[PDB]
RNA sequence: AGAAUUUGGACAAACUUGGUCAUUUAGAGGAACUAAAAGUCGUAACAAGGUUUCCGUAGGUGAACCUGCGGAA
């Protein structure tokens, strides 16, 4: 019993300067075998006779979509760590820049997202994956839906510093 | 044609006297009418939203990396 998991031809070379790092973990703490197809360009996880194929395969494609090693590490561990894709989909107006509002300049909207919600976003084009816990997940999600959808900063932000407080705050 | 000197010469700018004028007194009365300002400390308020990871190309190049441009997820 095997997972395939297709690596994309714009995050292969980190792979392979990376994969040293990569496969211990799954050779070792995980005890699957694992091979790259260099023709199909994908990453095979079989099990040998001697429920953590479904782990392996998070891993590597947490590290397909974008995020990097030891976020990828984090999600291997870490039991209750889930991860949320979804495109933007809700061309100059509103393509091109709502996905710049997510980002903002230097990036330090997704930066205070990322921080205020304590999950990590990796941003494509038009491809925003989250790794967090599941309310963290919910509430990086429902801020980045928000200002694609068009908030004000300051309500943004506000609801940033509010969500920061009431995800570590007991009771 | 045409110089002086000159027969008749009119026009005549500007200067002078004041105005028929407009304007200022030495400066001083009369004697209405209108106006008259007493309140520590107050800001930077003022403003937009392209990140990650590769790939090509041009330049700067230890051909590494950075920057610009063009693409991909």
């Amino acid at each position: 019993e095997s997972r395939k998991i297709m690596v994309p031809p714009h995050r292969m070379t980190p792979l392979r300067n990376s994969w040293t790092k990569i496969y211990p973990p799954l050779v070792e703490h995980l005890k699957l075998q694992v091979r790259m197809n260099l023709k199909t360009k994908s990453v095979e996880l079989r099990t040998n006779p001697k429920g953590a194929l479904q782990k392996g395969a998070d891993f590597i494609k947490a590290f397909t979509l974008g995020f990097d090693l030891d976020d990828s590490i984090a999600l291997l561990r870490l039991d209750d760590l889930y991860i949320e894709t979804f495109e933007v989909k809700d061309t100059g107006d509103h393509l091109s820049r709502a996905i710049g509002r997510i980002a903002g300049k230097d990036g330090k909207t997704k930066f205070a997202i990322e921080n205020a919600t304590r999950t990590r976003i990796v941003l494509a084009d038009s491809k925003i994956h989250i790794l967090g816990g599941f309310t963290h997940i919910r509430m990086a999600r429902e801020s980045v839906v928000s200002l694609i959808l068009g908030s004000p900063p300051g309500k943004v932000y506000g609801n940033l510093r509010t969500v920061a407080s009431r995800l570590k705050e007991r009771y």
